[PDB]
């Protein structure tokens, strides 16, 4: 059984449909939780140590996985599964870059790779899951693109908690605003008003601090929550990246089509 560490949860769900049952998968960064201010517990260097392969996101999205790998003294494999993919430049690079289902779709080869490299008697299995899961996410693509193809192009901004759907935007054509660092709420609600924004989210990462309250200032419902960065828990509605996005994708039609 091949060994291997993913560091967060969206990446987890893939590598657990490239390996099937022919791998042992650890997940650093858990459901509902942040990995831009992820730090490793100890018990994370013991999981690398013991991995064969890892795989990351890279785009600096685990600021903490280059002191893991020494304090760790791991020899695992590390596959960056954003190899390949094409990458959004940062208001560095955006790392978000599975909320484009076509990217999702490299990373699962990516996954599929490292698995040949580290296990090469797996590799027509790997592939096998690997193929079969792309044409779910192939089909998952046409979906989300016609779901916003049939909205009225005049209502297509929604507000988040943070920056993390421009892969979301440029393959699908809906603009998200969120708000930054300091305190400018009311260039926020400007801008609201400015894009005539249908609808405030929260996220599951994220308290829900501003989020209600940008809501009431803007006179917008606070339409529901948006998973960005983690998966949900295994009962929550995106237990895998497929439920996230569809789920993400029916949130945000129907607030769209509620004017
Ligand atoms: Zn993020």
């Amino acid at each position: 059984p091949l060994d291997v560490v993913a560091t967060f949860s969206i990446i987890g769900d893939f590598a657990a449909k490239v390996g099937g049952d022919r791998i042992r998968l650890n997940v650093l960064v858990g459901p509902d939780s942040d990995t831009h201010v992820y730090e490793p517990r100890p018990a994370d260097a013991i999981a690398l140590a013991g991995a064969d392969v890892v795989l990351t996101n890279g785009l600096e999205f685990e600021g903490f996985l280059t002191r893991l790998i020494a304090a760790s003294g791991t020899d695992a494999a590390v596959a960056t599964l954003t190899d390949g993919v094409e990458t959004m430049e940062e208001p560095a690079h955006d790392p978000h870059a599975w909320q484009a289902v076509p990217n999702a779709k490299v990373y699962v080869q990516n996954i599929a790779a490292a698995f040949c490299a580290a296990d090469a008697e797996g590799c027509a299995a790997y592939q096998a899951n690997a193929a079969r899961y792309i044409g779910e996410l192939d089909a998952l693509d046409t979906e989300i693109r016609a779901a916003i193809a049939a909205l009225p192009q005049d209502r297509r901004t929604v507000v988040v908690a943070h920056n993390a759907f421009r892969y979301f935007e440029a393959a699908y054509g809906v603009h998200f605003l969120s708000p930054a660092a300091a305190a400018d709420v009311a260039g926020l609600i400007r801008e609201i008003r400015a894009r005539n924004a249908s609808a405030i989210f929260a996220e599951n990462i994220s308290d829900t601090r501003l989020l209600e309250q940008i809501a009431r200032e803007a006179g917008l419902p606070l339409a529901g929550t948006l998973y960005s960065d983690a998966l949900s828990g295994p009962d929550g509605p995106a237990s895998n990246y497929i439920a996230m996005m569809r789920h993400n994708a029916g949130a945000i039609a129907a607030a769209l089509a509620a004017r």
